Formats: C-alpha cells, structure tokens, sequence
C-alpha cells in the first residue's frame, strides 16, 4: 500500500515541451532511459522514502582490487542513494584489507568472504540474505568513483546501463557473442543495446532470476568448452536481449573519461573509472 504524496511546488511538466531533444528518453517497450533533465528528483525521492526503500550495494574486490574500496566507499557515502537506507555488500578475499570508511546513519556495510563468482555469489549463497535485507540490488565494479548524484531515479524491477563505448553504435558493431554454439550468442539482426557488466540491478526477485539465469547459462557454456568473448557481460546482455529491463541508465551511469572526454550529450558524468 502506497501513501498520498504531501504537496509539493515544482514546475509543470509540459506536454508540448521535451526534456531532452537530443536522446532517446524511452525504450520501445516503454521503458525509461534515465538521463539528466528527464526526473524530478524530488517527487521520486518523495515515493522512495514512504516505501522506506533499502538498497544494497553488491561490491567484488579480489586480490589487488581491494586497494579500489576506500575511494568507491568514501564517493558512495557523498552521491550514492543518499537519504535513502543503504546496505554496502563487499565480497572479498581479504576481509582485513577493507578500509575502515566512515557512513551516514542509515547505512551499513557487511564484509563476505569468498568467471563465474559474481553471477554465482549473488544468486547461489546470497538469495534468503538480500530478500530479508533489501528492497533493491544493484551489482557495480569496484575499479570506479562517484562523482555525482546516483539516486532513486535508476530503481525498478530490472535495469542495465548504456555501455559508454557502443551507446552510438550499429547492432552488428557490437561485441555480443557472435558464436551459436554459446548460450550468449545473439545474431547480428537482433539487439537493442550494449549493456556494460559494471553496472546493473533491480528488485531483489528480478536481481536473482537474472544473475541464476548467466550462471546457469556460463555453467552450460563451460560444459560445451566454451568461454564467451565479454564473460558474464555476454551473458549479461542475452538476458537483457530476452526479458527486457524495466529501466535502461543512460551512459552519466558508467563513464571513462580519460578514454572518451565529456561530449555535449552527457551533462553529468556520474560514477566513471578510475585510471
């Protein structure tokens, strides 16, 4: 059940009046593609919080990819879902190397220790954990920073992110799986986008289904003696291909700025690589 809105003063939508000109703002099957200028943050801030939604963070850092953490954490605290109750998930293998980063109240952080780890971490032992503790999953790489607002405004049952790299890209240009003897494989004539591995979620239910479905589908592949080309990326975006996502996140959402600069496109770059 769902409570009444306070009143709120915000400017009028106008019908006659895009947000944006310049993008795709909607998928074909009517999905939002989440881009600055598209949300008042205010009003879905406002639904958020009479839900008193909680989001997990789901964060692998193995071997030398702990020394990421203390700079992911920190520009978490600053841009990451803030307001709103957090749940910071870290699977490492060296719990005594996760620094020691200071949160606001309401947030928490748990240290698990531990191809096909993630997809099989998430689904496989996590499930009974995240369905009791969060409302929402989102599964990032840790090799990253936030620089500005990542908020409610990507919540929904299913998201994957525009891949920064292919965003402008024909289908048959980009690096799906191209081999029919893989579970990944998508022919040339179908796709809609690339989406990048460092950055999905959903509701914890669609989360599940869907990192069981790659691990279930890498486990076939590794019986067949093969490896797809992008790993659980490929994987990745056959799921997508198939159960449509709910939301898409526009490139803000995954950014490399040493690689690609900052093109008029994009009016915030969100949470990008670390060089």
């Amino acid at each position: 059940f769902m409570v009444s809105l306070p009143r709120m003063v915000y400017p009028q939508p106008k019908v006659l009046t895009p947000c944006r000109k310049d993008v795709l703002v909607v998928t074909p099957w009517l999905a939002p593609i989440v881009w600055e200028g598209t949300f008042n943050i205010d009003i879905l801030n406002e639904q958020f919080r009479l839900q008193n939604t909680t989001i997990g963070l789901t964060v692998f850092a193995i071997k030398k990819y702990v020394a990421f953490l203390k700079l992911f954490l920190e520009t978490a605290e600053k841009h990451f879902m803030v307001g709103h109750r957090v749940h910071y998930y870290v699977f490492t293998d060296q719990p005594a190397a996760v620094p020691r980063v200071t949160l606001g109240t309401g947030r928490q952080l748990s240290v698990l220790e531990v191809s096909m780890r993630r997809m099989e971490m998430i689904s496989d032992f996590c499930e009974r954990r995240f369905l009791s503790e969060v409302d929402y999953l989102v599964c990032v790489d840790v090799d990253m920073e936030f620089r500005d607002h990542v908020g409610v405004e990507i919540l929904t049952p299913l998201f994957g992110t525009l891949h920064p790299s292919f965003y402008g890209s024909s289908r048959e240009a980009f690096t799906y799986e191209r081999r029919p003897q893989s579970q990944a494989y998508i022919p040339k004539d179908e796709g809609d986008f690339y989406y990048m591995g460092a950055f999905f979620g959903g509701s914890v239910q669609e989360v599940q289904r869907l990192t069981r479905a790659c691990h279930q589908a890498m486990m076939v592949d590794q019986a067949n003696g093969i490896e797809a080309v992008w790993h659980d990326e490929s994987h990745l975006n056959k799921y997508l291909l198939r159960h449509k996502p709910t939301k898409v996140l526009s490139p803000e959402y995954l950014w490399d700025q040493q690689l690609l600069g900052w093109p008029a496109v994009l009016r915030k770059l969100r949470f990008t690589a670390v060089p």
